[PDB]
């Protein structure tokens, strides 16, 4: 006997079998299930994942909120009021024991991309993320799953998961939401003192400088970015990397993605941007 | 969807094709049964198929795919028996409606990239000296489950450690599938069926009944307790011609980090010349026996 679903309001479920039943049962009524997986502490970035999911005709929106200890802020009532306010019908808020009842056992092993870039400082981060995402996919069985482009390496790895395991979901990447000066929305931004928040602008400045310098080629794009980062105090750059769209080596011409990460005090920030060489 | 002819054997080599047909069928009410195999089909595989057929309103998908990922390098893979001619003839004769026979290229377009990493059970027993073996198995079973999306999937108990790890896969990744273990079909003398029985010469074939004999002996000796079960099994194996034991182990039914209570599984693995043979049996320690 299917758990109660109240159409047009915010239905919260902690039990994975519950949301699974509501989901299956809604699919059959003709709704398309959309999954927005989050760690909670929601900001405008998350509301844009939600918004893109609501505009699918016939959509019902599932937002998961789960702090995944496997890969690594806890505003629980706030988060729900924020989803209520977006017209979201399902929140899935499992516990750690419910997600891992047999503890840590079978896990996803990422390919070699997971040892690069963000995988430098956090070599197990992505195995934990893929493990949890695969689980949510199997619990919710969404037609579409939504991820920010902010975490670009993470999005590419997800697409690799989906491809490699023959998963039957569409992965939608949603452009980064940004503050008025260009800073990419992040849970972390709140830690920045004013000096830091000031210097932080350099990351988005540098990328967009590069995207525009790139009619003059790859080297000019990279040199422009480096100069802008070099103009910022207290910004310790961990990498600045132009890659192909899939994150393999950057081709000679054609589409690319430029990524950067840097520490400002104890806070690590990421940003990335589309790049077209000689275009 | 591509052509589907009911009541006939339909063969698909594209994952998209069987996936499309699977889903159309499931949408019409039928329940999808998956029997994953490596071909060289014998009577134990037919018990799987039969158990699948007795699930009502089912359609049976049998996959045949020699998965290169579960093979340790040098020669085992090339040495694997392949008889797609017999295999397909048996499936027709059983009334199986769908065979899925993928290419390596279709299953691994990017080579090894994302994979399944088994829990700690995968390094024990068969996985000890074959440390990548079960990662290979779990990865293709997950992919098959995702292509086919069946309601139930069927495995033999002969490869007991495999079935347990698969149950682990299914629970740990929250897969929407019921796993059915099917009891081991045996030759008239007790020899467990295996694609690899064909590698035993007449003398080796005769000696081989030692495995199932040791085990059914232990299973009866077990009212006298665990040392008695284990020494009965050992004594039978010791008296057999050219049976070299690699392990004989008594474990909990989940094989895992529990001690044995009164219900266990006794597992044996032994070499007969170059052929490696597995068998195992349910054990109840006495009072439960
Ligand atoms: C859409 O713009 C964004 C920006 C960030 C995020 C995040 C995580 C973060 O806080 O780092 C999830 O979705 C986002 C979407
Ligand atoms: C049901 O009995 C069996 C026995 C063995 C097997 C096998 C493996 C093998 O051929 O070695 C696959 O399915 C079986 C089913």
């Amino acid at each position: 006997a299917i758990p109660a679903f109240h159409p047009g309001e915010l239905n919260v479920y902690s039990a994975p079998g519950d949301v699974a039943d509501v989901s299956r049962a809604l699919r059959l009524t003709g709704r398309r299930v959309m999954l927005v997986p989050t760690m909670g502490a929601l900001h405008e970035g998350h509301l844009a994942l939600v918004r893109a999911a609501k505009r699918v005709p016939g959509s019902v929106v599932v937002v998961s909120i789960f702090v995944n200890p496997m890969q690594f802020p806890r505003t629980p009532d706030d988060d729900l009021a924020q989803l209520r306010a977006e017209g979201v019908e399902i929140a899935f808020t499992p516990t750690t024991a419910a997600m891992y009842p047999d503890g840590l056992r079978t896990t996803v092993q990422p390919g070699p991309l997971a040892a690069e870039l963000e995988g430098g400082p956090r070599p197990t981060h992505f195995a934990g993320v893929l493990t949890v995402v695969l689980k949510l996919l199997q619990i919710v069985r969404p037609d579409r799953v939504f991820f920010g482009e902010k975490d670009y390496q993470q999005l590419v790895l997800i697409r690799q998961l989906v491809a490699d395991f023959n998963l039957d979901v569409a992965v939608v990447g949603v452009p980064t939401v940004r503050e008025a000066d260009g800073l990419a929305m992040s849970s972390r931004n709140r830690y920045l003192d004013p000096a830091q928040r000031a210097a932080a602008v350099a990351l988005s400045a540098a990328l967009t400088a590069a995207a525009h310098a790139a009619t003059a080629g790859a080297q000019a794009a990279l040199d422009a970015a480096r100069a802008v980062l070099d103009a910022a105090p207290g910004v310790a750059v961990d990498y600045l990397e132009l890659r192909d769209i899939g994150l393999g080596p950057m081709p000679l011409n054609g589409s690319g993605r430029l990524l950067v990460a840097a520490r400002l005090g104890t806070t690590r920030l990421l940003d990335n941007i589309a790049i077209e060489i000689g275009t």
